[PDB]
């Protein structure tokens, strides 16, 4: 029978979708099987049912049943739900494990960034644990050095005058580390640190990575020391493609390169100020965009948006006129977008991101420059890399207190779109694109490295 893996996806699409093309890509080019389970804490969207109900054929998945969550305060980082979610999944996992053993030749046990506390399962039944590590090299180093890192500095990582040195990796100012650091006192931390200090336990860890994005990391990385997993970097594992919200009619009517799109992520949100100084730095670059926009996170007091001020829909919020005055050039589309389609039209020439990896590593993929606006998790060390590492991304100044003004929006737009800095990271973006295809084509690198891995886990069997 075909050698078989078991994954287990931490809470969130974000992780789920490297998670698959990993499995397709493993079913595909190595003839695995692969099934999925996946915790919850409450009933699946229609979307996730389809998303679930139409996985390739050699994939199959399991769904636990939900976890009670009532005893979590409302402000519980996400970093702390996710461990949870594992932990209180335990016991079902327990008993859908033991039936896959019994009927499939299970050859590891792959779990994401969270996952460490599953490995006792793993252990229990002699499958060998790994670790899919949905994010950058960069945070994969951070993550084997924080148990170091925890011991050599005992103060809040912001307030290190120094930049942080995580092997191999350009410096980083304490500040900008992965939200779930900023607050040594919260129980994010300690979950965080608690899987840290267990990566040593997975026979490997799978990168979404390649080495022309992050060959310094990558490189120390891969040095061998005990205690270390090897590391098999395989990226970038997207969505590739060969609408209902007409996004991509719209962009057949506009010109090649031309229209900056623009998404601050599925759960990034804005002060509502911030949000006006975003729609007016817009109509001043005087750009084409494709603005996927959701609610900001609370409400300015002027008297224009008092009607709007308990309102779910995200065009309430943006200046009176907005939308008529720039009908011709801008198309504003609430909530969702078909991204990986508007990333590959080849009428987008810009991408202003929250640098979620995912959306860098699609943009990437189709050579789309970026405006770097890191928002939440890890994407303020995202930024850092695309910015000052790669240089495939402009940033814009904040004020004192944060705020983008609409004139520092204006000028990285029409930067990006039409100036002298964006003819680098356009350019250098486009050398990425090509080593993305790369190292993904028959004999490169991303492929060799997944091979690597498929040898190892067939020969347990
Ligand atoms: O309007 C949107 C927003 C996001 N995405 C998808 O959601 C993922 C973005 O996740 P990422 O890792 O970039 O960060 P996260 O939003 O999960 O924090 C990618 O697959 C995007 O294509 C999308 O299809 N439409």
């Amino acid at each position: 029978e075909n050698p078989h893996i078991v994954i287990l996806p931490s809470p969130g699409m974000g992780h789920l979708i490297p998670l698959v093309e990993f499995s397709k890509r493993l079913i595909s080019q190595h003839q695995f099987s692969v099934t999925l389970i996946l915790p919850t804490d409450g009933p699946i969207s229609n979307s996730q049912k389809s998303f679930l109900n139409s996985l390739p054929s050699c994939m199959d998945y399991h769904l636990l049943p939900p976890v009670n969550f009532d005893d979590l305060p409302l402000d519980v980082k996400i970093e702390t739900r996710i461990s949870l979610t594992v932990t209180r999944s335990l016991s079902s996992l327990r008993e859908v494990f033991k039936t896959l053993v019994d009927s499939k030749k299970v050859v590891a046990f792959v779990v994401d960034l969270f996952g460490t506390d599953a490995f006792d399962v793993a252990i229990d039944f002699n499958v060998s644990p790994y670790i899919f590590f949905p994010s950058t090299a960069m945070a994969l180093s951070l993550f084997l050095y924080l148990p170091k890192l925890d011991a050599t500095v005992s103060c809040e990582y912001r307030d290190l005058p120094d930049p942080i040195q995580i092997p191999g990796c350009i410096p980083i100012h304490g500040k900008d580390l992965l939200d779930p650091v900023q607050d040594r006192k919260n129980e994010a931390y300690r979950w965080l640190l608690h899987h840290s200090k267990r990566y040593r336990m997975a026979e490997g860890v799978v990168s979404n990575s390649f080495k022309e994005l992050e060959g310094g990391p990558i490189k120390a990385l891969q040095e061998e020391e005990p205690g270390k997993p090897p590391v098999y970097p395989v990226g970038p594992l997207i969505q590739m493609d060969s609408d209902g919200s007409g996004c991509l009619t719209w962009l057949d009517e506009q010109p090649r390169g031309s229209v900056l799109y623009v998404s601050y992520g599925s759960g990034g949100t804005l002060s509502h100020e911030q949000l006006i100084e975003v729609a007016s730095g817009l109509e001043m670059s005087e750009q084409r965009f494709l603005w996927v926009i959701r609610c900001p996170n609370d409400t300015v007091a002027n008297a224009t948006y008092f009607n709007v001020q308990d309102s779910t829909n995200p065009l309430d919020f943006l200046p009176k006129g907005f939308l008529e005055r720039t009908k011709g050039l801008g198309l504003v589309v609430p909530n969702w977008a078909p991204q990986a389609q508007i990333l590959s039209h080849g009428s987008t020439g810009g991408f202003l991101t929250h640098c979620g990896w995912n959306s860098t590593l699609e943009s990437v993929v189709h050579g789309v420059p970026l405006i770097a606006w890191p928002l939440y998790a890890e994407q303020k060390m995202n930024a850092v890399m695309l910015t000052e590492d790669i240089k495939v991304a402009l940033r814009p100044k904040a004020n004192e207190n944060g705020l983008v003004g609409r004139l520092e929006i204006a000028k990285v737009v029409k930067g990006l779109m039409e100036g002298e800095e964006g003819k680098g990271v356009r350019t250098r973006m486009r050398d990425l694109k090509d080593a993305a295809a790369k190292v993904l084509s028959q004999d490169g690198s991303s492929t060799k490295a997944l091979a690597e891995l498929a040898t190892k886990l067939k020969n347990k069997v």
